[PDB]
């Protein structure tokens, strides 16, 4: 296959594309904008000024499947004839069963036939427009489609690779506390699948604690029914109606797998405020808090990605990024710093901003985009080590402060919108990417005096090659006194520069 | 002829424009616009940029007929070249005799000849630059040359059809209780007419409740002279004057019709104020008021056309609109709304803006029009039936329901300017178009449950046929429980095309 | 000669200019704009986009005359084919010994010998920056640098006439009660010239009243030296003086009416203000107190030119203009109104604002020229008639009513801005030029009913043919209860609208 | 060699540039510019819009010799080649051992061997990036680069003479009381150099107060250590340290000197506030008030010249322009008032706004500069006479009156920006330059009236001949009251230039 997930040297999973590693500096288009030709033709344009490589953009099994049994080619051709014509890989997103909880993208058939395709219930017992995740004929349905799908990106697509990426559904859950479904009810009653109990067992010290304490509050059971592993109460529910989701989208991506495995990810629609129970968010989606369940019946996932809107971005990502999880971002703001801090202190493998195609006229986040690119050859390299960081100020926060081998760095910032990245490339050399910052370099070892040696603006070619444009000195650097990330200037964007430093 | 007035299946009249339904989407000039070749070919362009398939323009009777006898066609010739080479339809506006009450458009020779064509006198005896409605001679000049002008049209015109409609005079009235001329005086002593009498009788269930308790209040009677029939008061006035314009213009439409025979209106000066009495608007135009009269009066005179320029726009439209007068709005203010409203709610002949030149930089209305060109043969389809409405946000209202067969639609506003036109093309399809509300679908049966099955945003080509835009879903109509009319989008917005899918399970 | 000024039939004077009457649609150049070929050769495709007919530029002794008896053509050469190749008559103004009252223009050689060209002294002794007018010399020395030019452009203009008047000095006159050189003192002692007296008997009853007064306060003697018959005080004091002006220059104008005559004019700074005393303003001039000394003193001078920068418009105009004094405005602001206001009204020669080249972006300025271009031809043939009024608002007026044979026109403004003029060019027809006002026509007969019968906009063409643009009728002329003088629109300028009216 | 100072008969030195007077109409480039080829080279057409005639540009011994004892050419090279391409000379700024105090453009291999290049220690005792300017290793090194430059510099440009002048080092100093390395406290035991005790006898009445009056406090000795001669104090340390900072920079200057001479110039960091002591600015520059310790110990060093970033201006420019130091000004504001009175007021060699490159929109400086162009030969040709001089209003002045042979000049402001030069060319003669202000002529011997004969507004063609645009006369000068130094119009304004005769009668 021509995308795969490769655990490196320091633990870090990497998207190793065409060969190479590859990151994605991506953006996802409106959830309408794939739906004709001629209206995706009508973004490329405006696409490439943003300098994306990889474009998430959704087919819906509605068009894909408008009749049992009846294919419609014409809009995934497109989309990869475009992708290709433009110079952008491609992340599929499959609206089928689930989009943001309910099931608008089925195809007519499958809505029109309640009996064979059964809803979910309320808690007043109105059936809404939700297929059941208990019904074993949408699985089926749904995971045949998808199937039939990915078979096609093979037929077409298998020696060039422009999809690199699966993302079965899309925020998947209900508002509801569970399903009032037979089915549903029924299978509250059930035992606990032994899958999970295995699991939780084997990964206890590492579990989540929001799983980790309802399960040691009912006794740590390794066997009983749902409300006895977990107690009578909105958890319990959660956990087995995130089980089922997991389950039934498991099934969907593993048909897949078995003829043509690609990264696969299911992205969430956060738990927007702290206090919110399951079913305020979508309840079933994979939220961090039930990761544990999503990994233990779905191994056919690889990635849990969150959808990212809200401010808290650093608190955010770091909860989601786990030994097991690498951090994925398929849905995000429109905001450089978001991407230079995932990418640099988590090793991100996507950053895309929603709705990517209204923001052609962002220059800053162009001019970052490019300057990512530059980066990805050594981002890449570091992915994981000790020796990379981000950079982002968030209100309130006036300095940062790590260490980087013989070196303190002292991170000052000039502004409130003041971000970027820094690995150490050498025991005495520095990459600092970003803007409206400054960088202060001592010695550790208080014994010594550390210093700048020289400081160097530049970027990297098309070919990969570092090519300084200025030797920064003098009041450039306050006479090496300091790092000015000042950036590059046209307004200003994020600037790529190399310090090296000495001790004595 | 290659126009006509035809009623549908539903009661509705329609445009037959060579031989398809036709809708004027419209714009009428200031009124000395065409008064020249040059002044007139400067405005083609301008016309072409907002989208009108209709341009209503005047030929004036004092350039027209410069000297009695002698016609100078100069002018509705360069009209009709313009027109065609522009890709215009033609309503003709007719300054005659009156126009907006006065008669300021009629010849040197006929305004200077006070003896032949008498004035109008007032209450204190003064003569105005007003023409007698009890001058004889004066209607006999008009109708001669209105006819030279048809005659002259059928010679130039009666193949192609650039000339669609006939509008004899302006805005017809006198700002009086009444006329003072001695023949005024006379007219006014006479025996009430057996046609009004008659079309009162026959007509009753549909009468203006303003002649009706008029009539009523004097004893309903079936004879005798128009204080008797209608009692010695300023209504009695404003109806022997009105039946004597209503006289002397279905003479000059008749004798067109006898010979080019096209669809005609006349116009009226609304009743500004509600207390307003006959004389503060021109009194004897076709007002609501006096519509019977008209109707009785003018069997020559297809369709009695309110100028409308007052914010009451759906009271007014529901007012003109009747059985027996389709709504053709000749006179309007450029508002795409309006022009949703008419066509839409009450299946309109034409909307036209007043001044319409002025207007060419207004990108909001020319979409406007470029949509509902769209639109015209799946409008034309729908008149007159309950499966079409407009819809027009007004000031103080929140949402609009209505039931569509099988389903209930409740319309609500995301904004002060929201309006369009809401079609059912199917037991479970529907097409909405326009800007700035949204449409929840839900079953009329209360035991089943109706939801949006599938939306589509495009518009009809050329050819006439629907091509979608997109597939809408997802946000762009809530996972579909909602119809978003967002519009169509330059940012600037626009009225949109949406085709709705429905289903009951 | 291809210029001259012609009585018309009513009294009134014209400048017939190649055999055809001619109406200065002028401006003037500043100060220092003449002063080479390359600045002026700049100016003159501004000029022409404000639709001037005619040039108001200097020639200065100083340049024409830089050693005595050496004369160079250039400026005057270069300045007649630039008006040639740009369609432009010109009005050449002498800066010779007098410029806004002092001797700065004067050629070196003149200025530096103060014994041949004695200087004007103050009552404290100084001598001034002034020629004085009682040197013969200076006289002399002006007459024969003038004489010499105007022989120049017969030599290079006679038979193409662009050249049509010339404006001998520039406001002159003393900053003084009187002159206290030694000459001025003596010749306040003479008797006052025959040729003054006479022309005061002559003319009595038409004389300024500020002369009459002055003369029969001290008996109205027809004989006696300046005090005798005038009295011992500041008027008897400008009398002299301004005779003392008038005679210098009548020498100066005598010598080129001898060999090339063409309409001569002298400019005056205005009495400021109605209190202020002679030498408030230059005293000397022919400002309009002293105008009658002018007419006496200056057969060879035919206009007296006001130079109006003041608010006072009208009242400055009607003040200037008299039977034996032709309303000519050389220098002026740049207002519409003005120039319609002096054509119009009082049958103007010329209307030229100052600094004409700082102009060159008054849209409506230009345009109005345009229209009183097209209207040249019957503003000429009803100059000196009473069917021709100019039309102009001033604050806190609000209605003009006047009588034209059968029809009495009531004028009301608009706005502020409100101009035009109005012919009436038949019993039944008046053409109405301007902007911001209308006209209601009503019976001079009240037994009559008055009335607008048809209204046409046009204008004329380049062949002098009326070309309508539209018959204005229904909201356009209220039916024709009113003309509007809406204007040409693109912002708004003076329309011209023909009406024809009726009685019954 | 193809640039020299000379001093001309009024005693003003003058640089003399390919056998001709030349004024440096300069710009400096923001510190890192000239660091690759790439970016300097995307300079040279912004720089041509301010009409400069040389560029201050550095030279960085850390590139000049990125390993000991191998030199690279490139900067130096592409530096020449593009001042030739686009019509610049050059100064050039050797960023050695010391730029704003600090050793931050020494080599790597100078900086890492801090054995053999010994760091100023602090009162604390910390070694600081700076070199020790008592380190003669550091001396000898940074002279064998800066020959190395001037030998190569010699080798591609002795013809041609793009490099005008070198400016070794930019602003030394310490920002401390003195160096408290070992070498520096032992310097500061040793007997003043006969070299400074003969050149304060022998210039004694011309000394700087600050040296004299603390040399005079310790009785006026002409033998001694630092500590007997200047006392102990503030002062003997700042006399020593600046002792030894010119002397080291001297040896460096030397070298070049011996190989290819050009004017040399060091350059200060100013004192700031005038209380300010010896290291609150750098200890050891060239300010003012140690003029006479750089002179004494450095006479390979031709000029000690002022960074000016502050407001004082016409202060300090006369502060540090003295009959042995003319004013050149490498390091200075955009503000073209400051140009005319260095330039008029004082003779100066060199006007030089730091950071030049920011400045291309500054059409006002670009044409000003465009005028001191054109005014270079007349400007020459006066400078040291009491003929010429510089006008510039400071806030809180109104006028200021001169005499010139013959004449008053009163010279009043009509605008807070108000600037030019006022040369006397003959006796009745004056050519003024600038914008802002009046000029009016009277007699000196008051029993004379003199007064304008004539005015000339124009300018000098690129062979250096006068043509006037116009003769002012009139509005323009009020009727030769008055010189209204207008300016040149573009309505956007810039110094003119005008010629003036004047009379006495
Ligand atoms: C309507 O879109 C949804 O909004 C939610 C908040 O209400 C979350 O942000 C989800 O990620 C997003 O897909
Ligand atoms: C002056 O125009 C007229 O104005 C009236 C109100 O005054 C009505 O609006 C008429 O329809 C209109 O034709």
């Amino acid at each position: 296959v021509p995308s795969r997930l490769v655990k490196n040297e320091h633990g870090s999973w990497q998207l190793i594309v065409n060969g190479k590693p590859f990151i994605m500096l991506a953006g996802e288009l409106h959830n309408s904008s794939a739906s004709t030709t001629e209206y995706l033709n009508s973004l490329w344009t405006s696409l490439k000024t943003l300098n994306l490589n990889t474009v998430l953009a959704p087919i819906a099994w509605e068009q894909f499947e408008p009749q049992e049994g009846i294919f419609d080619y014409t809009l995934i051709n497109n989309m990869i004839d475009g992708a290709r014509k433009n110079g952008f890989k491609l992340s599929i997103l499959w609206f089928g069963s689930w989009k943001n909880g309910e099931s608008s993208y089925a195809p007519t058939w499958v809505k029109e036939d309640t009996k064979r395709f059964f809803r979910v219930k309320s808690v007043e017992g109105k059936e809404i427009e939700t297929i059941s995740p208990f019904c074993e004929n949408a699985m089926k349905a749904d995971a045949k489609a998808f199937k039939t799908l990915v078979e096609h990106i093979k037929k077409v697509d298998q020696a060039t690779g422009t999809v690199i990426a699966l993302q079965p559904e899309n925020e998947v859950g209900i508002f509801q506390g569970m399903d009032y479904s037979k089915a549903s009810l029924a299978a509250y009653e059930q035992e606990v699948p032994q899958a999970l109990i295995q699991y939780m067992k084997k990964n206890r010290k590492n579990l989540r604690k929001e799983l980790l304490s309802v399960w040691e509050e009912n006794g740590a059971r390794t066997s009983g029914a749902w409300k006895t592993v977990f107690g009578d109460n909105a958890w319990s529910k959660s956990f087995y109606t995130t089980w089922q989701y997991a389950t039934y989208i498991d099934f969907i991506s593993a048909g897949a797998k078995e003829i043509y495995p690609l990264p696969t990810f299911c992205n969430c629609w956060l738990v927007q405020k702290p206090d919110d129970m399951p079913g305020v968010y979508p309840n079933g989606g994979p939220v961090s808090r039930v990761m544990d369940i999503w990994k233990a019946a779905a191994p056919h996932i690889d990635v849990l990605a969150p959808d990212i809107y809200l401010s808290d971005f650093k608190n955010i990502v770091a909860d989601y990024h786990r030994a097991d999880n690498p951090l994925l971002i398929p849905e995000a703001v429109m905001k450089p710093a978001n991407a230079f801090w995932a990418f640099g202190e988590h090793s991100a493998l996507c950053y895309s901003p929603f709705g990517i195609e209204d923001g052609a006229d962002n220059f800053v986040f162009a001019q970052s985009y490019k300057v990512l690119n530059e980066l990805i050859p050594l981002i890449s390299e570091h992915q994981g080590s000790d020796r990379m960081i981000g950079v982002m100020k968030m209100p309130g926060e006036s300095e940062r402060t790590v260490t980087m081998g013989d070196y303190q760095l002292c991170i000052k910032y000039d502004a409130e919108d003041a971000y970027g990245l820094i690995i150490q490339t050498g025991k005495n050399e520095f990459v600092v990417a970003g803007i409206n910052f400054k960088v202060y370099f001592t010695s550790t070892d208080k014994k010594k005096t550390g210093y700048i040696k020289q400081v160097w603006e530049g970027g990297y070619d098309t070919d990969g090659e570092w090519k300084a444009t200025r030797l920064l000195n003098g009041d450039e650097t306050y006479h090496n006194a300091v790092l000015i990330a000042k950036g590059r200037r046209t307004v200003w964007s994020p600037g790529i520069y190399r310090v090296t430093t000495y001790l004595r």
